[PDB]
RNA sequence: AAAUAA
């Protein structure tokens, strides 16, 4: 498309579930109350959603909401990842990506404590 | 206080390491995800959080913390235990703690796995 | 069995 015009752009970032078992990487994600996810958003400037299978703290309703059919919850079928979003002119949006996926590679690895 | 107006209750509810050597109770009462503990206050309406010495799973960690000297740390020189709290109209406080002290009691028992 | 939930 056209240069200066506003674009949006979306990239999924699988979480490792199948290389980290057993590790809680949402609630690292998010850390205390969200504000470890609100911050890396401000700080990159994309936006950041946790999304599929898992990514709600329950089986049971995620499989509901799952089993429901609405195009809001097709993602509960795909594997669990984060979806970086950004709204911007193309150079920035593609810069504001590729800033935010270097930034959000610490919180796809464990604590290991 | 007054009888409708909200209140603030708790109670210390110790755990029993002398009586069962080295058996974990911690991994017990948070079970997986910490949703074994997580649903036993909303089963029973209250808040809990595992405080005392060995709440840890790191014994350096925590003796650093114990030591370092701040507030929210003094717990870690306490023998072992739960903290059950809750916010509510006395009435309604103290039915949830005996009902929380009672449904607390399966989870003092180790597991013999 | 290890508590972060936007």
């Amino acid at each position: 498309g056209a240069i200066n015009k506003n674009m949006k752009l979306g990239q999924k970032v699988l979480i490792p579930v199948k290389q980290f078992p057993k590790f809680n990487f949402v609630g690292k994600l998010l850390g205390p109350r969200g504000n470890s996810l609100k911050r890396l958003q401000e700080e990159t400037l994309t936006k950041m959603s946790i999304l599929g299978k898992g990514s709600m703290r329950d089986k049971a309703k995620e499989e509901e909401l799952r089993k429901s059919g609405e195009a809001k919850y097709f993602h509960l079928n795909d594997d669990l990842h984060v979806l970086i979003e950004v709204f911007a002119p193309p150079a920035e949006a593609y810069a504001r990506m590729g800033h935010a996926l270097e930034e959000i590679k610490k919180f796809l690895i464990p604590d290991y404590n």
